[PDB]
């Protein structure tokens, strides 16, 4: 036995095609982990971390499932436990983001963000908790700007996350009774998709920056003068989803590098 | 005639105030001077006694029926306080039910029925009202104790419709602020309601083996006050935030359940 290791255990990660998720899914499998790869558009994306994962000397498989349907996330973890078995680590990573003042919110754009990051999330800890083996692990995907950073137009995202925040509390109450810990991540910025689809958005003036100097700009929130990166969250999943990481439960854990 | 702490002149909306808190905050801001929009969707003889209330003060008061599930109808509350009394002032989002469950057991339309109210209902009702407000309005949101502060074992459902209010309303004052609005939330412990006696057994170890009286009792112990927390004292503070005096409370959240947590 190895600490720190996930030798013998199966390990589920939503949108783990790219991004965050991708890092989180690789990590798993570094840490010993086989790991079920979830993407709802990203086939090959989702085929290539299958592939890394395997190259580290572990085993993987890509289901594709819409995490928006409870119906699909019912299917995906059905698959999942078929599969390979048993299912004891549940990541939730799916998310999208959005910016918008109040006045212009439209019940459509209310309902793309919360169906996936909060109905999506509640329902992927569902199933998880449905699925998984005594002494399991879940760990679901928050934010800093869902209590640790404030920024205007950002009141939707903002909201979705806070959700998850008093979600993962009283789901530790309830999965403990088989031993399962339930925790969130909360990232801040970091360098993915989503930091380059709203990065103008965290800045005054983002317009008036290129891509590059944002990037950088992000850089300097944290005392640490770099950015966050996918494996920082990753790192941080692995830790909380080990058998040292026990004592962590019921938490929200923000990873901004000491930003706020 | 200026009063610290009044309202006169001023024209306050809050919905659900047919019972329960809603309806001591609507009779609050009434005595405070403000003219009130009652809001009901089921309660229609309760909302016309409150509008009762409200008239026999001295003040005026009009009933309007509205689902806050339905956003249209949000939009036409809010487009018919303006149109009756002249201008909105006031926005008190209140309107909210209670769930318990063990995770397992929550189903989609569970989880859609108390989210449409409290949480989606609650967003859009603070949209319309920053759409429909007065230059130096105020608007206040309804979460909850379990939000943050308090840990209820099969609550999960409700506590996170809640703790999406919390960060709504901090992040609603950087946008309101361009009218100048102040947006708060008021997040009640255990208030004495229809709804507490409804579930206050859900909150206890095993409250099923206690009466409804006792189980009210075991609550006013909560508090180191030694008593319930009662709708008026949710008034009184939706009153102090929507005067002229709670300005500088902003993009906060308070918990109101007399030094529990
Ligand atoms: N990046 C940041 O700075 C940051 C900060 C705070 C919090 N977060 C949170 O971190 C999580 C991951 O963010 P990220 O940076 O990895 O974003 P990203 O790079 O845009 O990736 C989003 C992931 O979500 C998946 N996804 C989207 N819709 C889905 C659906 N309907 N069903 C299943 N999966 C779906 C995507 O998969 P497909 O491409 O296959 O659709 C993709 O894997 C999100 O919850 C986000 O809110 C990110
Ligand atoms: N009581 C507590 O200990 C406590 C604690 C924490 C938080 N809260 C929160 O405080 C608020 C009020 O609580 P309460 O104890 O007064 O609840 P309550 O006694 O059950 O009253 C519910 C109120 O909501 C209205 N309502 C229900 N569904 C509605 C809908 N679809 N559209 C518009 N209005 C609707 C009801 O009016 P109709 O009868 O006409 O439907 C009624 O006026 C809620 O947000 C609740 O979550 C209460
Ligand atoms: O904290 C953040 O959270 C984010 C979350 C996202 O999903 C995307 C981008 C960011 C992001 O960009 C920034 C730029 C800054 O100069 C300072 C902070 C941030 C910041
Ligand atoms: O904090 C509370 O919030 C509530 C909210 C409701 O809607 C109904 C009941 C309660 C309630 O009952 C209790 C009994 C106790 O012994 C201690 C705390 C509470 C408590």
């Amino acid at each position: 036995y190895i600490p720190g290791r996930l030798d013998g255990k199966v390990a589920l990660v939503t949108g783990s095609g790219r991004g965050i998720g991708a890092a989180v899914a690789v990590h798993l499998g570094r840490l010993g982990a086989k790991v079920v790869v979830n993407y709802a558009n990203s086939t090959k994306d989702a085929e290539k971390v299958v592939s890394e994962i395997k190259a580290l000397g572990s085993d993987a498989i890509a289901i594709k499932a819409d995490i928006r349907q409870v119906p699909e996330i019912v299917k995906l973890f059905d698959q999942a436990v078929a599969h390979f078995g048993h299912l004891d680590i549940a990541v939730s990573n799916s998310g999208v983001v959005s910016f918008g003042h109040l006045k212009d919110v439209t019940e459509e754009e209310f309902d793309r963000v919360f169906s996936l990051n909060t109905r999506g999330q509640f329902f992927v800890a569902r199933e998880a908790y449905r699925h998984l083996t005594e002494g399991g692990r879940i760990v679901l995907t928050s934010s800093n700007t869902s209590k640790d950073f404030s920024v205007p137009k950002h009141s939707l995202y903002s909201g979705s996350k806070g959700a998850v925040d008093s979600f993962v509390r009283i789901f530790s109450k309830d999965c403990g009774d088989k031993k399962i810990t339930v925790n969130a991540v909360a990232p801040g910025g970091t360098v993915t998709d989503m930091f380059h689809e709203v990065s103008h958005h965290y800045i005054p003036n983002g317009t008036s920056y290129t891509a590059e100097q944002r990037q950088q700009m992000a850089a300097h929130a944290s005392p640490l003068h770099r950015n966050g990166w996918p494996q920082d969250v990753a790192n941080v999943v692995g830790f909380l989803v080990s058998k040292e990481g026990e004592w962590v439960n019921g938490k929200v854990l923000t990873l901004d590098g000491g930003a706020a």
